[PDB]
């Protein structure tokens, strides 16, 4: 089949394991406590400028200037603020998004996620490796949202369900762009080369699951005992 | 004086030699040949993708987000593809700009300039070294155009003068941005480091002279001995 | 004090947590399972090529040619074997070393360690970060093994105590080298920068603990 | 024919020009003077460390450990000193090597060459780009020195002949290693990629021609006018 779809098939048991894990399950039935959600926000904000830096590192890896335009736009979007799914999470805790992130966290998981992406952008000439590393989302985020709407255990009464509504639609653009690039780039690559890329993708897929478990566990570096 | 003013000071003897070299001189009188203008644009257009790359690499070196927005504009400006001074040089040869750059050339002088800038981007952590490599591009051009306005040898009947009129104004805004970045970053640096930075800036000055001269001499790699 | 001692002082709680984790405690008593030694040997041999690359990447960052002569020797060392601590460990499983490492393993824990190191080699001009990131390795192994020599729990009637005897001694030259380097580089640096270097150091300390813990827990990527 | 021979055959007209240029000719007759020799020795020493760094950066791009054992050996040889050709040259300037290189110079021609090799080392994942950039150096010297043995203008009464006698032999091992690495690595590559590798190699041949020239002309960065 097509390469990006080969990725999606391998990613199934993980999105499955992410869906049945504690973050998603708890978001689903409305019972998720504002402490876990605080950890998730502070970290996302903390790694913000890293994501910005990765798109810019993608630019010299490009060829078509149409793809460069898009990377500018994604860099543009993040600096331009306006995080909608974040204010829905800000609602559930009941404090503003900006006030929560005045404190920041750099947990061992986010650190592991960020350096996985950076290793690809520093060590690997072909863009597909960086791109495969940043792709597992919002692909994962979208697929979770769609499993939500069909699911009858979904709690629609609370403000947890407005999170799922966001990722069902608004992630779908950049998924296609990443899908185009990866599929286009894989045409000339060998089977051995492509197995690496897939591994890059699936490691990132785990990093998402670990990122949610990080939020739930209030994870940090323990240097003091 | 401010650190960047010491840089301008040092640059004067070179900026002078450039002004007195055949390119600008033959640009002043308006007698310059479509030969050299063709070579000039072709080299410059082949290096278009490379300058887009350099503004991208500077982003992860930027600690201030207003600095990042600036670098973003320069990429957008390069993606939009509006080159005013180039369309001016095109009509003098009498072909459209797209026809001329359909053929590209990649001369030694230009190779050395590019590789100099990439060396900073690639191996130097501090954004001051790359910027200092890039700065003598909009400064020198503005300075020559400003000299030509008070010069009685400037032939105002010829269309070559429109080129000068463009560079006496349109470069001013980006210079000051490079000027503020350089001056800001030099504050925390040892005097010896600044001796390196100054060296980097001065080589670029030299490459500008060499680039112009390459167009006059229709320079290229001769591998055929 | 010197900067490197400041690093050693902060590394203490972590080193203690490592000593009281399962790997060292079971290494002391002799009763450590062969599953874990197996995973430890394979994860360590899979990451060998990476450690080669990191010393190599430190060379352009050096100035002195004596520092270079050192980095060269460590790679010349790594080529050859002289894996005597590992030669000892393979006797405990009862398979030969070469037979064990025929299948390499590539655990998430190691992955995070390696990439943390590489990050320094790739993104930081000054060598001190990449050195800070690799320094916990000899220093931690040394300390734990020094501790074992004053510790009555250690079973000298099992072959596992030969591990500690090796690491009580044979790391000491490379620790001094590293110690010189960090101390000399720190002189010219601000307090803020050294706050980052210390953080890089302590993370590898943590990575060291997770490396051990991973052999114990047979850690791997579960894609299925 | 094997890939490296395609390279060797293309290098011929550039090697012939280098042979006919002033440095080698004056080396031949023995009338080359201390000025140019000193400048050659100074530039060469000044770039040692850099050529040393490059071997190191080939390591992470290496597949097997025997290629690494070689690279280590190269760095091991540069650390230990023992420059036989350089001592032959120092005798002619009538001084000691260590005295001559106490003063160092980094001329434009040298700078361009160095930045050419580093560009390959920083931006190109595949080892073949960096090796092809470094391969012309030993190879050219070998070819030059072998040609002198059949040349009756070779002045056997001056120690300049010992300079050729050395390069006629002592470069062969490393040439052969590089030849094996380039052949092996080329097998997996498209013809289009190989055209770029050939371009790097030939660019390095030209740089060799300019390095000798820079020495005869006492080249330096001219910032003063």
């Amino acid at each position: 089949m097509e390469f990006s779809q080969k990725l999606y098939q391998a990613a199934k048991p993980i999105i499955n394991d992410i869906y049945e894990d504690d973050f998603i399950q708890k978001m689903l039935l409305g019972n998720i406590q504002a402490d876990a959600l605080r950890h998730y926000l502070q970290a996302d904000a903390a790694y913000l400028k890293e994501f910005t830096n990765l798109y810019a590192l993608l630019i010299p890896k490009m060829n078509s200037m149409n793809d460069v335009k898009f990377l500018v736009e994604q860099i543009e979007f993040m600096v331009e603020g306006e995080v909608l799914a974040h204010d829905i999470l800000a609602q559930i805790v009941g404090e503003s998004y900006e006030e929560i992130i005045k404190t920041k966290v750099w947990p061992p998981s986010g650190d592991h996620y960020i350096k996985h992406m950076y290793f690809q952008a520093h060590s690997r000439e072909n863009a597909i490796y960086t791109i495969a590393a940043m792709a597992p989302c919002p692909y994962i985020y979208a697929e979770l949202a769609k499993r939500s709407q069909s699911d009858h255990k979904l709690n629609r009464e609370k403000d947890t369900a407005k999170w799922f509504d966001f990722y069902s639609t608004e992630m779908d653009d950049i998924i296609n762009v990443f899908e185009s690039l990866m599929n286009k780039l894989a045409e000339s690559m060998s089977d051995k080369e492509l197995e690496q890329v897939k591994q890059v993708f699936l490691e990132s897929c785990i990093h998402e699951r670990r990122f949610f478990n990080m939020a739930m566990t209030l994870e940090q570096w323990e240097f003091g005992g």
